[PDB]
């Protein structure tokens, strides 16, 4: 997940030292930063799940710790 | 439309000696992009590394 942001950051880098690139209203440089909004919105759904993953396991433990 | 004004906008500051003015803009997005993406993945891998602890903690209260 981390190793898929990283090869993104390595691709996106490649392509600003590369030239092609320079102009943002080419067809690929628009896409590029759609495919970082993209990264950044199923990025911010998975972290949002997660959250509630962690949430529903809080509510498990504090259950046990009134049982007892 | 909107992608004639910048064209025209362009050509206009390139004859005053200006560099595309888009360009800068688009940079500073990406930037901001790239730090929000890069954030918000450590603090999904740091919740994702505190639900695997309390995963252990639940699996030692059932047993």
């Amino acid at each position: 997940m981390a190793i898929d942001v990283d090869r993104t950051l390595a691709v996106l880098r490649r392509k600003l030292e590369a030239l092609g690139y320079s102009d943002p209203l080419e067809p690929a440089s628009l896409q590029l930063v759609q495919k970082l909004v993209e990264d950044l919105v199923h990025t911010t759904d998975s972290y949002t799940a997660v959250k509630q993953q962690c949430a529903k396991q809080a509510q498990e433990i504090a259950a046990f710790d009134t049982r007892l």
